[PDB]
């Protein structure tokens, strides 16, 4: 028969009731926000709840600290992490981290294992990779929200510096959710014209490209300098809907995400961010975007920061 | 001459962060986050700046410390308050809450004195009093948010008893945002059936009703209680867009919110929570609900309740 | 798994296609076209699919002539009938969609028995019954629009009258789609205001109340005689929708539809207008009005006037 | 001071009905229907205008055969035509649709001549440069729709080859809207990878590619042949309000339409499709594909053609 789909938000944090609250105002889904916190996620979804009549959606969103109320869950959400915002790389959070994903995965695995989790939780891609192994749940049935993030992140500083509509704007990013990450200026386009194009006609410099660039991959540091006590949770709780409307809606969009890649960009299996297909059956395709060799010399040089943080974790305490 | 609509927030913390994201994911305006605090608006803006690409919104937020900004504003929303919650009662807040309006007051008189106010700083009554003399503006270009969040607590406790749509109930919390609230139960429907219809037919009690009636007066609490730093603030946010949409729109939408009452409900000239009608003109009309003895004797202690923490302001030593 | 939800419309007409733009738009399902006549529904189809990227869904939409396409389908919507709209009655499409309906059953239970059926064809009541009838389907999954339609009818002209937004009218119309339909002119109100009061206040009059009533029931022709070619058909396909949505999105909504009243309303087992409860098991119950001996009257005479159509059918040619 | 957007639309037939369904849905603004047949525009209004409380909107939709009521739109639309589909060259309709458009012009120029006017009564572009000669409106302010509706169907035929969502292809059709219209496959991307790519990877042949733009080039008679009625109308209603959308809400959006195009493509002053900048005045800028030598050829023969039928209109006899 129908039932009402179901999100579980591992995680009652900022982003985690962010999600709620956007999952719960688009009607996309029934929300659990779990959190070891007492009181937390039920405040929140109590708070959230009373504005559901407002935005004319049935929702129903509730807190728990209870694994059992993840029981069916089409889509899990994993934002749950230590306190304490990272100083100046998200690595410094790995080891505590990778302890609450094994908790997380033994829940996981338990009450709903057939459900598409979605990973946030940093440091990123480790942490997606982590949680795969630990889980034992298919790798197309396990990924990472980063792509949506950085990406977005790239295509709105484009947009901003031409005046348009960033939606007009095609941009990606891939490899790790790190320093390394890589925004291919070789494929931006806007409303189809490429870079190149707007170079020529004195629009955008290459200088404004590279700060483009630079910006993408400091943005995190620009957003938590400002709000002081904490990172980024608006961004990354919309981006995590998206991804989650992808799978519930099957929509086959192109999602870039940290998703198991092991027979394109030259490397033969591993989480790193890429462009993927989404739908009913998770991440069920990657595609190859066209790389200049710089592009795939960085690349390479993601996949070997990705590789040396995953490697630091196989020793840890 | 075609000028989007621009939205000013002033105070970025909880509700107005929540208020900029709703606002652009709606792509309802522009927005303009103010506040004192170094960061906090400039952080907020640039985050959820990065969500409307993933929202399909050609939204601007920006953050800023600078009253200039908020010029030309549409709509403004006062969020602005000192820090902490209230212990248990929302007058405790009076007169640090009280100062903050003066500035603000002096910000709006100054750069948009044609703008529809909507306050929501505690405590919410006499805020709006109080703003509205400081500024000097039309009684209908400023208002409380207070209504539409009661009203909505009070309407999902009657939808969940019945196990329905929130949205299929009509009803409402008129008086001041206190204690002293007054859930109108003779005016509530549910899908055109009243409460008397119900108890007639077994489907409810009395009793319940009168634990709705309480649950909604403390609703506060139960939120509060549970998320350890501060009051309610998901429902609140999208109370507030709710109001805003009714003015921008002009929707002709029957709104409960403090507005300034000179004729209906035996009152010559005060701020309270009554039904309106607001559209493009802000509050355009009160509607007379038809209340009991009952009723009208609870409505007349909050009326004194309201006047009591007015008087007190009135006088500073 | 994941599936998409699939509706399927019957009758690639006026309304049928317009159901098929709507649901495509809103991404509520994907939309199979089904007609018998060539070329319209397939037409029709690929015309919508071009606008689902413009509207940012991924809703496919498919015409067809082959009861075998609908299989698995979630919502089977009912538009199918003969040629030639009604000179002044709905009855008049008696006899002719009376068969088209046996063919309708065939194909629905043999491809998705366990479907929620809403039935569009007139005459509505009569022919919602012997749908049910002929299909065998359980009474709870098989019901007519035509309540959503009078309602909003008549909530829109009470809103025209005072000038306000028609969703802050609450206003139902019960009883058979006909002449005989009772706009209960004694459970409306308009945010939480009853009519009379409006009556004191001078506002409105009885003879415009009674004006509206008439031109509530009358509706059709006002309609029909300015189309010329046909009858309504964008407002009865929004209605279809949010049908639809009640039972996918499993809202428990306050729907007046025409189910089947065995227990209310003083009738023993009866298809007519009435309000109900919609979710996930199709129509899970239905609310009592409180009616005035006069609307009991007027009920009564609906009653008869259904009876009348449907002894008639019983012994058709 | 706030006013309700409002759009007109000339017209009132199979496009102009889908315009103001959709506008007043997504309650864009209120609604002016013209046409000069009888009751067709006011009963398409009354039944438009009932699906509005069920979409949740305040539009307001009304019908008119007098150009005083379009005074003060913001938007016009004009869909207003000679009757019959076009046999198999949309130029058929030149000199009957030129005469209905002078009379256009008459009433646009005298009730609301700073209104920004989408033009789609076919042969597009040349109706879209005659409206603008009599008129004498701004040439920003006068354009075509046709590139959307091109676009999304190239789109949608590319998206349907790799089984992808079409919103994630970026791809533009230039030139005028006729059989020498320009999918550009040069400018093709899927979620950043262009189509060069995908031959190599051998995920599309050529052929694919060739079969693709043939059948966005003749996609208006595959509609037209299954309608047995005119031509396509539910994807050109909807291209027509994304445009309106654009200039409404400022959205600096990269939209495909037949536009005034003075120095760009190797023209001093004509009306072809080209990639624009719409916001809120009017065509803000024109954007430079790209081009192959190719597609710079299949260009030159659309302007001929193009500037063909121009001529023949200027040659009244
Ligand atoms: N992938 C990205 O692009 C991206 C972007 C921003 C932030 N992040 C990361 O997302 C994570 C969440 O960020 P946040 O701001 O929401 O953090 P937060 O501190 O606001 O919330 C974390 C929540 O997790 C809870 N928690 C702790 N241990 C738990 C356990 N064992 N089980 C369940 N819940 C537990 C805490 O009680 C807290 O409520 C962080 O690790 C952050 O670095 C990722
Ligand atoms: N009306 C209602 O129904 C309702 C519901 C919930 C909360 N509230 C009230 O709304 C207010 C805001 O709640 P919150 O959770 O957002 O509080 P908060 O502390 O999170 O935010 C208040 C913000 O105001 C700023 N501020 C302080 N002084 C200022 C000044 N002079 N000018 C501009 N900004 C200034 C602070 O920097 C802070 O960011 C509180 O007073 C709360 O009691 C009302
Ligand atoms: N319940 C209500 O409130 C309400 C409101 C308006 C109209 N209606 C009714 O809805 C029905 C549809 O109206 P419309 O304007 O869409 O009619 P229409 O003539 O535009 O469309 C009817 C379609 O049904 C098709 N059809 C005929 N026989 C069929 C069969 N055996 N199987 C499948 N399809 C078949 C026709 O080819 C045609 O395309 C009418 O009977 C009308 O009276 C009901
Ligand atoms: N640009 C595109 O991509 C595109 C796509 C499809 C159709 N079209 C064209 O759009 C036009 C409209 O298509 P349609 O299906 O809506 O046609 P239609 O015949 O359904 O509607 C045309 C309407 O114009 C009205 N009309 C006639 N003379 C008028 C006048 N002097 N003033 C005002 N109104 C008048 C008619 O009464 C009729 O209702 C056609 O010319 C068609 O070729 C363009």
């Amino acid at each position: 028969m129908i039932e009402r789909r179901k999100i579980a938000v591992i995680g009652s944090g900022q982003i985690g009731g962010n999600i709620a609250y956007i999952v719960g105002k688009d009607n996309l889904a029934d929300v659990v926000l779990f959190d070891i916190a007492e009181g937390i996620p039920q405040g929140k979804a109590l708070d959230i709840t009373h504005s559901m009549v407002m935005f004319g959606s049935t929702s129903k969103v509730i807190g728990t600290n209870d694994y059992a109320d993840i029981s069916g869950s089409d889509v899990v959400i994993i934002t749950a992490s230590i306190p304490g915002r990272p100083k100046d790389d998200r690595s410094e959070l790995l080891f505590g981290n990778a302890r609450i994903l094994d908790s997380v995965a033994e829940g996981v695995k338990k009450y709903c294992p057939n459900a598409f989790v979605i990973c946030i939780t940093n440091p990123l891609d480790v942490m997606v990779s982590h949680f795969q192994k630990v889980s034992g749940l298919p790798h197309n049935k396990v990924c990472g929200m980063a792509g949506v993030l950085d990406s977005s992140r790239f295509r709105t500083f484009i947009a901003q510096h031409f005046g348009v509509n960033a939606s007009d704007v095609s941009a990606n990013v891939i490899g790790g959710h790190g320093d390394g990450m890589v925004p291919a200026t070789s494929s931006v386009s806007v409303g189809g014209v490429p870079l190149s194009s707007f170079i020529k006609q004195g629009l955008i410099t290459q200088e404004q490209i590279d700060e483009i660039v630079c910006h993408t991959r400091i943005a995190w540091k620009e957003v938590a300098d400002n709000l002081k006590t904490g990172t980024a949770y608006f961004a990354p709780a919309a981006a995590a809907v998206k991804m989650a409307e992808a799978y519930l809606k099957d929509k086959k969009a192109v999602v870039p995400c940290s998703a198991f890649c092991s027979n394109h960009y030259g490397v033969k299996g591993i989480y790193m961010g890429v462009p993927t297909i989404i739908g009913k059956n998770g991440v069920e395709d990657i595609l190859e975007l066209d790389l200049t060799p710089l592009e795939q010399k960085l690349l390479g040089e993601s996949i070997n920061e990705v590789n040396t943080i995953s490697k630091v974790l196989d020793n840890a305490p």
